[PDB]
């Protein structure tokens, strides 16, 4: 079966535009040097060291490892994995036909041994309306999947199906008809609109768990589903310019016809009415 | 030639999404009281009264000269905020219209006053904030809903807003000539109702004394689309005043997009925004 393609951090833009439409997905190999995984991965251990919290859970009293919004909490997310200019490199080109494009969400999924794998899907289910996009209209969303541990086999490397954003509907396919995405902490899976897949678990034993942080990059005009706008403006003015547009704090613009704008008040930009400094203001 | 169909306040709300379904649009007899509308005619005027620019003017610059314009009206004209937006008989139609997408909130609302001697709009689909919008098939659950307001009477004269009857069917918005559109003739108090899709324009002012035409349109969509207007910076005091209705239109609480989506959208740590946020509302 053809397997997913792995380019290196500095392939060629155009060349990826054209496995997102061939495949639907491809790896870039060591986006990230192993420090900043390093550093996220010690920043999430203390979220993960977090008491439990006193009320409700939207996700989490759901279910009986989960750290939300990470850009948050996590400082080399949201100054440095968030502004990777690869990935935005790889967003303008793929959002050239829509517009303007921002975080709707990024959390982490930590997978311990003996964790079962994860039903086939597409990351259609936030913003419903999707399901009702045609093939051929400008793409939306991008998920961008970034191996904080090794993904294996055995410890439940994401299963990709190559070319499933050709089908109307998902269906129930078999686990078979997927291929794997083994990767090096600091590497990075893009998968596009429309793409059917699904995390393998961890059938292992012994006690290491795989960990995985999802970022969902979609049009501006798509509701982000984690709103970062109770982020305190000392850490927002801290940010470059680029972050604070992906958190929301910022006016947008989609492609024509929508020719004002979006995300603004007063008849004024928004980061004009709140003043806002940024790091590279 | 058919005509907008005129029900009562108090209209079946089954009677009103049918004609959205085969006629796109229609207008609702008397729904806001005659004080209800002179107070925000009022508020407006406040607000009409204030010098514009001293800068940019992100929609207004796009435009060309023929109206005067006043952004998101609710957060200046508190009738508009208290008593216009959580106003039931909208929400009955936008629940029964917006039942197999979930949660809707309101993406704008402003001030629209066309002074006489301004040309006709062009026939446009509302489709434009959300350019993905055009995409969807016509039976797809829908997204977008536009409710016109008169704040003055609209008459053949002032430009009584032209709606294409049946328009949301056509694959494109295309050539379209006058005749094809009917008028919304309104008298202050009326609701013109108008269903994604449905290819409209407002009239030119052909009046030669009186006050211009004021038209106030509310734009609610899924809350699966961004809001055009944030409302993110009302004070607190403010939004605290609003209703947990009119919270939920304004941004400012977790909303819930249908099934597949189970969780919802507009949260932050896991949590409700408001529960974040300890915000006190007015009926709560
Ligand atoms: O756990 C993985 O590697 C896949 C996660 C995923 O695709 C999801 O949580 O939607
Ligand atoms: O409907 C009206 O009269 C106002 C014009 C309009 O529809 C618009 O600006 O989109
Ligand atoms: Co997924
Ligand atoms: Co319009």
């Amino acid at each position: 079966k053809p397997q997913l393609q792995r380019l290196a951090a500095d392939a060629d833009v155009d060349r990826m535009c054209r496995l997102l439409e061939e495949d639907g997905a491809f790896i870039l190999k060591g986006l990230l040097p192993f420090d900043v995984v390093e550093s996220f991965n010690r920043e999430l251990d203390v979220q993960m060291a977090i008491p439990p919290p006193k009320g409700e859970r939207l996700l989490a009293d759901k279910y009986p490892k989960y750290v939300p919004n990470v850009a948050t909490t996590c400082p080399t997310f949201r100054n440095t994995v968030l502004i990777n200019p690869v990935i935005h490199a790889i967003c303008e080109a793929y959002f050239q036909r829509t517009g303007d494009y921002w975080l709707s969400a990024a959390f982490l999924r930590e997978i311990e041994s003996g964790m079962p794998a994860q039903p086939f899907h597409r990351d259609d289910a936030t913003h419903p309306l999707m399901h009702y996009q045609p093939l051929e209209a400008p793409p939306v969303s991008l998920s961008v999947i970034f191996p904080l541990t090794e993904f294996t086999e055995e410890n439940g490397a994401t299963e990709v199906i190559l070319g499933s954003h050709r089908w109307t509907e998902v269906g129930t396919p078999e686990r078979d008809q997927a291929v794997l995405a083994t990767m090096d902490p600091g590497d990075v899976l893009i998968v596009r609109q429309r793409v059917v897949h699904a995390g393998g678990g961890n059938r292992t034993t012994a006690g290491k768990p795989r960990r995985v942080v999802l970022a969902y990059f979609n049009s501006v005009q798509l509701t982000p589903f984690e709103t970062y706008r109770t982020m305190p403006r000392e850490m927002v003015e801290s940010m470059t310019v680029l972050g604070q547009r992906m958190l929301g704090w910022r006016t947008m613009k989609p492609s024509d016809p929508n020719i004002v704008g979006i995300n603004l008040i007063d008849d004024k930009r928004l980061e004009n009415v709140l003043q806002l400094k940024a790091a590279d203001s």
